[PDB]
């Protein structure tokens, strides 16, 4: 019962890139994270490089211009705004983390799946196997799956 996008075509734009990973791997992690949610909804996501994207993806540090300051390495990993204009939908990742493609540091793909869930209107889950559980855990991204609770939540908002 959060806000929802009132359309099924949603654009995203990567505002800037963490130096922790190469550009190609950031693009891949974000694209695959959107695909997790498009696989179970009517939503489609396209990446744009200019113009007026719905979901801006940002890496930033500490106090970074909104009311949700980051805390250095550890603790908060990222945060995201629910659907809406302007800053609505945007997903912010704490650059004081070490973002990775793998099990070390903080896995960008898994964090992005969680944050995009918020960007689409989801809240938190009580299921410890749900990607929308409040605290991060690494799972083999090659075999990652949304939990049945995640699919229930997002199918209740769209379709
Ligand atoms: N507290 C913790 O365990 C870690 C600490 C990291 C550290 O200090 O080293 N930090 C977090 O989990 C933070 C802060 C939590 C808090 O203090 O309340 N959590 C976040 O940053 C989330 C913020 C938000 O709600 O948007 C972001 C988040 C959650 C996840 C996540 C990823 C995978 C899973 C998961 C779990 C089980 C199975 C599967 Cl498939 C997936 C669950 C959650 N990724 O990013
Ligand atoms: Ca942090
Ligand atoms: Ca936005
Ligand atoms: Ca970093
Ligand atoms: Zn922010
Ligand atoms: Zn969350």
């Amino acid at each position: 019962m959060g806000p929802v996008w009132r359309k099924h075509y949603i654009t995203y734009r990567i505002n800037n890139y963490t130096p922790d990973m190469n550009r190609e791997d950031v693009d891949y992690a974000i694209r695959k994270a959107f695909q997790v949610w498009s696989n179970v909804t009517p939503l489609k996501f396209s990446k744009i490089n200019t113009g007026m994207a719905d979901i801006l993806v940002v890496f930033a540090r500490g106090a970074h211009g909104d009311d949700h300051a980051f805390d250095g390495k550890g603790g908060i990993l990222a945060h995201a705004f629910g659907p809406g204009s302007g800053i609505g939908g945007d997903a912010h990742f704490d650059e004081d983390e070490f973002w990775t493609t793998h099990s070390g540091g903080t896995n960008l793909f898994l964090t992005a799946v969680h944050e995009i869930g918020h960007s689409l209107g989801l809240g938190h889950s009580s299921d410890p196997k749900a990607v929308m559980f409040p605290t991060y855990a690494y799972v083999d991204i090659n075999t990652f799956r949304l939990s049945a609770d995640d699919i229930r939540g997002i199918q209740s908002l769209y379709g």
